[PDB]
């Protein structure tokens, strides 16, 4: 019940941190409210996009590239499938998309490998896409799709084999922080360590107040749907890409069909404000769930608009500036916080696990994480 490090929340970020700590022989306890991977947090629905040319900001590119190399390393270490190089297509109306423009600027700044296309060039290259002639695109061939549940399961199995312990179905209810130690309280007992990593996903919005932190964090209910599609156009086997696109009523993202699962789509810039303990996790309970998806499909990917095969309900946790929080607690250098991933953190989770392990062990990281500071002005109302 004493450890070197305790990770609270063994999800996307926490489980990666656990792997990085265990690989260094650091005796780690991970505590999760469920049994990860699971369907109650932010990491299910099978698949996640990884992009390198980064439309949310060119400053994420180093972490994206480091994370990509870590995912290739993970592929080699496990029998679970980690990554498929689908490429990622980004498109939008010419001159009317900040996301597209920043994606292009990031690629230029970092000498990333991309193709530039416009109008009917897009429809011709990828049968099944129907964009207007005034749309332009940037395609990144060497990014792709992560199997997110498999990533967390592989990190867990590898960490446990090296002696990490995973206490499941155990909610942390409170914390007690001292100068020279950390303590968590649960119904199944209290545990102590030298250092704490706090990575509770959407529950960071509810429980960071138990560490005397007051940070705006808003959970959002974000659905995805898998649709019966024309496999001769939308299969990964015919090189249909992953995508993240801007259109006049917002940003949508999606995935090619893998083994006939259907094209998967989500709507990024809308979701319901929720609390993670009362969210309705059934797909289709609000009319928007299915209708906002088919509105996009009928316009832009009309042969991927068949029967709904599967739906899922997941959560984002947004900061006011939609940048992450990765830092030491301002009052407690033995406490590390990972929060506020704002709907775009999974791809970085391998690199973030490395950052969190460095912060926990040394109070520093070799990564540049200034944009993720817990003290920055734009976090606050
Ligand atoms: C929901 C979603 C997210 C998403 C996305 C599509 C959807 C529908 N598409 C993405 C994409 O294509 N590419 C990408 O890079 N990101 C994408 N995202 C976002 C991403 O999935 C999230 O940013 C990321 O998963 C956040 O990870 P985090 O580690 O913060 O969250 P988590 O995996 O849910 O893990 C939190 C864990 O904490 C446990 N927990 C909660 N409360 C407690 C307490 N009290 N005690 C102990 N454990 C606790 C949870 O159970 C969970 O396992
Ligand atoms: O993180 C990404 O790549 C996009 C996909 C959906 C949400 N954010
Ligand atoms: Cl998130």
């Amino acid at each position: 019940t004493h450890f070197d490090v305790i990770v609270v929340g063994a999800g996307s970020m926490g489980m990666a941190a656990g792997y990085q700590l265990a690989k260094q022989g650091v005796k780690t306890l991970l505590v999760d409210a469920f049994d990860p991977p699971h369907t109650n947090g932010s990491h299910h629905g099978d698949t996640r996009i990884i992009r390198h040319a980064y439309g949310e900001g060119r400053e994420y590119v180093p972490l994206a590239l480091r994370s990509q190399e870590l995912w290739y390393e993970l592929e080699k270490e496990t029998h679970h499938k980690i990554f498929t190089k689908t490429g990622v297509l980004v498109f939008g109306p010419k001159g009317e998309s900040a996301f597209v423009a920043e994606t292009m600027e990031a690629a230029k700044e970092h000498s990333l490998t991309v193709d530039l296309l416009e109008g009917d060039e897009i429809n011709k290259r990828w049968p099944g896409i129907t964009v207007p002639e005034n749309y332009n695109a940037i395609f990144e061939p060497n990014s792709g799709v992560l199997f997110s549940e498999n990533c967390i399961r592989a990190y867990r199995e590898l960490a446990e084999a090296r002696g990490a312990k995973v206490l499941t179905h155990t909610r942390v209810e409170d914390f007690d922080i001292s100068p020279d130690s950390v303590k968590i309280e649960t119904a199944n007992g209290s545990y102590t360590a030298d250092k704490l990593i706090v990575s509770m996903g959407a529950w960071n919005s509810k429980l960071l107040s138990k560490l005397n932190l007051d940070i705006p964090l808003q959970p959002y209910r974000q659905v995805v749907g898998f649709f019966e599609s024309d496999e001769s156009k939308y299969s990964n086997d015919i090189d249909f890409p992953g995508f993240m696109v801007e259109v006049p009523n917002g940003i949508y993202y999606g995935f090619p069909s893998f083994g006939g699962c259907g094209l998967k789509l989500g709507y990024h810039t809308f979701g319901q404000k929720i609390d993670p303990d009362t969210i309705n996790r059934e797909f289709g309970v609000y009319p928007e769930d299915e209708s906002n998806l088919r509105a996009f499909l009928e316009e832009y990917m009309p042969g991927a608009n068949g029967e709904l095969k599967r739906g899922a309900v997941c959560m984002y946790t947004k900061t006011l500036d939609e940048h992450f929080i990765i830092d030491l607690h301002p009052e407690h250098s033995n406490v590390v916080i990972a929060a506020g991933f704002s709907g775009h953190g999974f791809k970085f989770s391998s690199g973030v696990g490395e950052v969190l392990s460095q912060l926990a062990l040394t109070g520093k990281t070799e990564h540049d994480i200034s944009i993720f500071s817990i003290n920055r002005p734009a976090l606050k109302e």
